[PDB]
């Protein structure tokens, strides 16, 4: 993947900073074989993040939900020196590709405000990987640097999504719309009025009555929320199907064009 150049990569903050500031390791430009990367706003957060498979979208979307999470840094590297370390003291061939022992990484570091620890790392992997002899001496690796430092780690797999939270992905990710027009963007203001009134209404009925009012073809406003919730801007009750939500269990926000 990357050579020794990665001393560059380094410098541009990969990996450092929180929040809006904090940059992942690697990017959706990183995603390997067909596995479809995503990048997701995040309200809180407040910036777009770097998903490089459904499962991880899968899990992001958990994190994104829970009122205890604070912070989420994906792809977060872990530190060479440590790692080289680890790899030494099991007998486990550090990553390498080409000679140059590459950088590792944990697919989430989350921080948190009031559950059991302030902080904890996940790792996330479809079962059947963990097959895999080399898989599991990578993963080995990973494990001892979280433990070595006393923060909780935990792998996470297909086996641990819900299956409300399964099947709302897939009406959420057959991809519809990915267009963020400043146009779209637009509709977050409007939409978040009527749906803070219309609170206890079902949501599907409340996009009839819009479509109604505005003239518009049935089914336009469902559209134009399912696109909107598909890339972040609008937060739902995951756990629960989509179309079973009210108007209050979505969050809109005030994200405008300046995501850069
Ligand atoms: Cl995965
Ligand atoms: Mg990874
Ligand atoms: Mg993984």
């Amino acid at each position: 993947f990357s050579e020794v150049q990665i001393a560059r990569r380094i410098k541009e903050g990969r990996g450092q900073g929180h929040g809006k500031d904090y940059i992942p390791w690697l990017t959706v430009q990183e995603v390997p074989s067909s596995g479809r990367s995503h990048r997701i706003y995040s309200h809180k957060t407040g910036r777009v993040h770097h998903l490089l498979s459904d499962l991880e979208l899968a899990v992001f979307l958990s994190l994104e939900w829970e009122s205890s999470v604070l912070d989420i840094r994906e792809q977060f590297p872990l530190l060479p020196s440590d790692t080289r370390q680890i790899a030494i003291d099991s007998g486990i061939k550090h990553p390498v590709i080409r000679g140059v022992d590459q950088v590792m990484s944990t697919d989430f570091l989350v921080d948190c405000k009031d559950g059991p620890f302030e902080q904890f790392a996940i790792q996330v992997k479809p079962a059947a990987a963990l097959q895999d002899e080399r898989t599991l001496e990578k993963l080995e690796l990973e494990r001892r640097y979280w433990q070595q430092k006393q923060i909780p780690w935990f792998i996470f797999t297909d086996k641990e999504i819900n299956p409300v939270v399964k099947e709302n992905i897939e009406w959420l990710y057959s991809v519809k719309t990915e267009e963020v027009s400043a146009e779209l963007l637009a509709q977050l203001s409007p939409l978040a009025h009527i749906l803070q009134e219309k609170g206890d209404e079902n949501i599907i009925n409340v996009c009839k009555q819009v479509d109604i009012a505005y003239d518009l073809e049935l089914g336009k406003t469902l559209s134009e929320i399912r696109a909107l919730t598909a890339n972040g801007f609008i937060k739902f009750n995951i756990y629960k199907s989509f179309r079973a939500n009210k108007c209050a269990d979505l969050c809109i926000s005030q994200v405008v064009n300046m995501e850069e």
